[PDB]
């Protein structure tokens, strides 16, 4: 019943192309301004392509990228809502950034635990939560996407650098290393769209984080947000924050927590 004919929907623009499939903004029934996930037919099984719309199918939260509809015979389509300002990451980077403040960045934050502390009330993982996997939409809203690792709990390999380390080395993913992830999605948001680890490869990270290093606090960050990361980078998976309270903590952060915060240069 989420199935539509392909009939129904025209591309128009394209938007962006990964390396599993591309995306297009069209439109739906002539009426919806829509987006389209398309497949590049022979990258991956229309079986794996589709278990990213069968996650999508079972969430629905205001702060998750919505399922609008699927075309599950080739070619396949996954059409979904329309954000209008893109990736997080491209905004962080482009003219918008250098605008934002402390204030704009801990209400992004906010909004990102709201929907992924959902994601951990239903019990699923979402395995590759990064700022590339973050739409941004009208007003600021930011709403996470790309489902495609996504499962409920019962590739090869994943990029480490916001991977949990027991997830990366031993496949252990549970909603403790989005945790992890979150705290490096976190620094993204602090230095304005900066890689993680500035000048360290894959292994040399991997190294270091196994024992015990820790990205220190972005110029200009407050330590009360730096430690909010460092609790996320607990080596211990169960000693690491849930999402309730991390959505709770960024939600009321200028009262609670820095109540006689001043903007700085670029926070
Ligand atoms: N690679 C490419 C995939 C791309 C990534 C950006 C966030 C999720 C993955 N992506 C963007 C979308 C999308 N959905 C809805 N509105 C949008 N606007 C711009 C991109 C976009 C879906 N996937």
């Amino acid at each position: 019943a989420w199935e539509i004919p392909r009939e129904s929907l025209r591309l128009e623009v394209k938007l962006g192309q990964g390396c599993f499939g591309e995306v297009w903004m069209g439109t739906w029934n002539g009426t919806t301004r829509v987006a389209i996930k398309t497949l590049k037919p022979g990258t991956m099984s229309p079986e794996a392509f589709l278990q990213e719309a069968q996650v999508m199918k079972k969430l629905r939260h205001e702060k998750l990228v919505q399922l609008y509809a699927v075309v599950s015979e080739e070619p396949i389509y996954i059409v979904t809502e329309y954000m209008s300002k893109g990736s997080l990451l491209d905004f962080l980077k482009g003219e918008m950034g250098k605008y934002l403040r402390l204030p704009q960045l801990v209400d992004m934050a906010a909004q990102i635990a709201s929907g992924m502390a959902y994601v951990e009330r239903m019990n699923y993982v979402h395995r590759d939560l990064r700022a590339a996997n973050i739409l941004v939409g009208e007003n600021l809203v930011c709403k996470v996407a790309d489902f495609g690792l996504a499962r409920l709990i019962e590739g090869a390999k994943f990029p480490i650098k916001w991977t949990a380390p027991e997830a990366a080395l031993y496949g252990r993913f549970t909603i403790k290393s989005d945790v992890w992830s979150f705290g490096i999605l976190l620094t993204e948001l602090t230095t304005k769209g900066r890689v993680p680890y500035p000048g360290m490869v894959n292994r040399e990270v991997l190294d270091q984080v196994e024992r015990g290093y820790r990205m220190p606090c972005p110029p200009e960050c407050p330590e009360s947000l730096h430690d909010l990361m460092c609790q996320c980078w607990r080596k211990d998976p169960e000693e690491r924050p849930t999402f309730e309270y991390l959505q709770a903590f960024l939600e009321d952060y200028f009262t609670s927590t820095e109540p006689q915060y001043q903007p700085g240069e670029n926070l």
